[PDB]
This record gives structure tokens, C-alpha cells and sequence, in this order.
């Protein structure tokens, strides 16, 4: 698993949720950041180690525009994810 | 050491708090994101591994409804943790 | 590459801020963040290379702290790459 950290221009948001259901994500979350200012859209996803190149690449192509200020995806490791309503405990290691 | 972050519905945050505290965890941030929508509480805590377990019990526990919608815990790797009104520096294998 | 997430006292901002760009530091995100009762905290994420992680935490906590009780923390943890949107190229960082 590895999280997915995009940091999009606003208005990116519709088209990014599109490509990402498209793209069988299921969830994320989103929060509103200021990009050093430029008001900017953190979403998080968490997804497994096969579909992160597929993700990544589905994020740029709905959250680019070709000028400065697309912003960036950041890709970092996590061990788990626990489901809350059951309890359910997942965890991928290499 | 491991980043413990919940994504709780939002009327959840007083208890997560008392379940965090009565589990002998000091300081959490919490911040406001949309779960795809509906409101969601994102908080944040890093602990030393042999609390994850017992953390993230205590979390689910007081977190849980049972209905669909209750949200996720994802455990991470952490380097370091610097308090910074002493600037001491924690730091561990990942 | 390391993520380095910083909870700093609101009006420590333009100070931080300040602190990383004479450091070399370009972008970061900040976010509005409650500390936990409840006080009122901006969260800071930015992304550096390894060679620049000792450095840049120093520089922030000489900038957001005051000695008193709830300045904060700084959470450095691990970061695979970076994807720039725009052109799509994809940094990696290791050693
Ligand atoms: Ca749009
Ligand atoms: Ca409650």
C-alpha cells in the first residue's frame, strides 16, 4: 500500500474524482491547503502497490492544465489500513 | 514509531479524545477534510509499535457506529518526532 | 526524500516561512489544524531531500518556537517520489 497525496488546482477536482472512480478508487479525502498564495486541494488516497503507477498517472492526466502552478503528487509508504465499521485490519509488506 | 491516522464522522472527535487519552496518548492534531461527500475529522498521532495495536483498538472502538460510512485508520512509518518547544529530536529505525 | 509535517503556532507562519526560503526551500503546503483542549495550529508539509532534512528542521524550530508549553511538533517521515503534475516527471530520491 502507499498513500497518494495530490495537491490540485481547485476546479481539478471533478475530473480528478471522475478518473479516480473510472479508475476503481473507491474513497478519498480531500482538504482545502494553501500552496506556496494559491488557494489548493490536498486529496489522500490510500491504494495497493499494482494500481499506484495507474493512479498516478490517471491523477496527472486529469489534474494537468500545462501552466505553472499544476502543483505535485507525493507517493509515501503505509503498513495498514483498518476498516473502522468492522475492524478489519489489512496490512502489505514486501 | 508509526503515524496513526483516522478518518472519524466528526461528532466522534470527543470520544476518540477521552479513548485516546484514558490509552495514555498526549496530543493529537485534528483537521477538517471531506470523505468522498460527507464531513470527516482527520487525526493524527504518532506512537511507538507496541501501542499501535492496543491504539488502534481503543480508536476503533470509540470511532465505530456499525454503520456504513464509519471510515478508515491508516498506520505509517515515521523517522522522527521533534517537539519543538525543546527541539528534542526522537528519532527510530523505520 | 522525506515528508517533514510541521505544527507550528499560527503566528509563526511568515517566520517559517521566512526561515525556509532563505534555506532553499520552494513550495509547501499549509493547513489549518486544531492541536489537541482544542488550540487553533497551522499545519506545514513540505517535501526534501535527505541531505536537506537535519537543516531545514532546525531552521524551523528556531523559527516556531517560544518556550512555553504548546509549540508545537514536526513529523519526519518517509516519501518514495515526488510527481510533478504539470509535466508528469516523477523524482526519486535514495542513498
Ligand atoms: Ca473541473
Ligand atoms: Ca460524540
Amino acid at each position: 500500500m502507499k498513500k497518494v497525496e495530490a495537491i490540485i488546482r481547485p476546479f481539478k477536482l471533478d475530473e480528478v474524482k471522475i478518473a479516480l472512480v473510472n479508475a476503481g478508487i473507491v474513497g478519498m479525502t480531500v482538504s482545502e491547503v494553501r500552496g506556496f498564495f494559491l488557494q489548493k486541494l490536498k486529496i489522500e488516497i490510500v491504494v495497493d502497490e499494482g494500481q499506484v503507477d495507474m493512479v498516478v498517472d490517471k491523477l496527472v492526466s486529469a489534474a494537468r492544465t500545462g501552466e505553472i502552478g499544476d502543483g505535485k503528487i507525493f507517493i509515501s509508504p503505509v503498513d495498514s489500513v483498518v476498516r473502522i465499521r468492522t475492524g478489519e485490519k489489512d496490512t502489505e509488506a514486501i
